[PDB]
């Protein structure tokens, strides 16, 4: 038995912008109340309880390239 | 018996811009509360109990080119 | 038996950008309250328990190339 | 049996940018309060309980290369 | 039996910018209160209980290049 | 000539209550602009140009008893 | 030519309760903007340009006794 | 000619109460933001441009007795 | 011509509490920005150019008696 | 021509309280940024121009008599 994997790829993933400019964020901050008693967490989480955060997240430039390569015998 | 594997691919993922501007983002914060009692997560689990969390995420340019190569025997 | 593996890859992720310019985050802070009273966490947990924290996370230039390069046997 | 294996990968992640400018973050802290009793933390655990955290992450150029190579037998 | 492990890979992670400029970083501290009794951390936990840690870091130049290699017989 | 002048007045203003209780008030805060150029004020103005001001305003006794006593010659 | 005058008054404005209670306020603060340019205020002006100002006025026993007592020859 | 001025009143402003209790008042300060050039203020101004300023006005025992006693000749 | 004034007045003003409690005061502060040129203030002014200032204003007892006694020939 | 004056008055403006008790005041202090040029005031002005200041501003008992006693030939 003979096995072959000759995965090739080109790609120019471009991102051009001249000038963004005058960005603005002015957020009222409002009000959170979370109430629980318990939880059990297990194997893998992730969460947020209860959260007021605000972002500005302006990269010039935002490309992501993935490529999963995975075989199996 | 054979295996055989060449997937190739090219792609010029473009994005062109010239000016974003004055992007704003003016919120008046709400308000939310929760009430729960227990949970038991496990094995892979991602959430959000409660937030208040705006967002600006202004990238010149977005692109995101992904290939999920697999193969099995 | 024979396995063979030559995952090629060529990608220019380009990011041109001119000026981002004059961005500003000027958020009012809100009110956050939990009330929980135990949990249990266990392999491989994160999490967040109340969090008013706001974010600039501006870069000239935003791209993430990954490949998870995987086999098995 | 033979095992081959010869991952190759050319990328230049390209991240050019003229001039950011007068990025500003001006917030308002809130304010949070929480009240637990007891949590019980075992295996890869990280948490956030309770945080007024604001931050500037503003770097001239933005790229995370990411490639996990592995293999089994 | 033979095994072959030749992961060869060339990148230049470019990170270009010609001057980041007047950030500025105003904020008015908050406030938070915790108020736990016990918790029981073990094998690998990290934690913040109350933080009001404002970061600004910029570093002109952000890239990381990850390859975490592995193999298994 | 005789003016002659004797108002009188008995009143027992009676405001009884056993208990309020849990009074509760929610609101999240909306949005409001407003865009003028000019104005004049003049003799005896009062005025509200914008306000998201919420009230509570609870007395345990509310009453108010007017008497505009008047005469002329 | 006489005058006369007397205005007698008797009144018990009376506010009685028993335990007000457990009253909240608990406003997401939202957002204003004001743009205005010129104006010229004069004789007895009262204002208010912009505001949010949130209120707790809860007195155990509210009420006010207004008499305004004239005259005029 | 002859004037005669007696103004008698007796009253009792009672204000009882038990006890309030557990007041809150819990915020999420929003935003604000007044754009004016130029203004002319004169001959018993009052106002406010501008103002995020919560108040808690709990007095035991809230009562104003006014009387504007005035006469003329 | 005679004039005559004798204008009387009893009051107790009552102000009974047993006792206030626990308030509580609990705000996140928001934001302002003002942008003015120019006034010109005279003659009796009072004023308030931003203001992010929260207040407890808790008397046990709270009454405010006023009588303006005036004439004139 | 006889003036005549005898503005007579008692008053007992009583303010009793057993306990004020655990008053708190936990403000997290936002933002103010003005931005004038010039003002030129003159003959009686007061003014704030920017003020983060919070008061407690608790007096056991709390109580302002005023009588402004006039009259004119």
């Amino acid at each position: 038995v003979q096995i072959v994997y000759k995965p090739v790829d080109l790609s120019k993933v471009t991102s051009k912008c001249g000038s963004l400019g005058n960005i603005h964020h002015k957020p009222g901050g409002g009000q959170v109340e979370v109430k629980s008693e318990k939880l059990d967490f297990k194997d893998r989480v992730q969460s947020k309880i209860g959260s007021l955060d605000n972002i500005t997240h302006v990269p010039g430039g935002g490309n992501k390239k993935i490529e999963t390569h995975k075989l199996t015998f």
